[PDB]
């Protein structure tokens, strides 16, 4: 009975489907400043 080797390639694109974006993809528009202005 093995660990740490057989769920772990689901972190290879369910932690990096979220996580990841949440750290981009709202706050990240306030320094874009494309149509903001003071």
């Amino acid at each position: 009975p093995p660990i740490s080797l057989d769920l772990t390639x689901h972190l290879l694109r369910e932690v990096l489907e979220l996580a990841r974006a949440e750290q981009l993809a709202q706050q990240e528009h306030s320094k874009r400043k494309l149509l903001e202005i003071i």
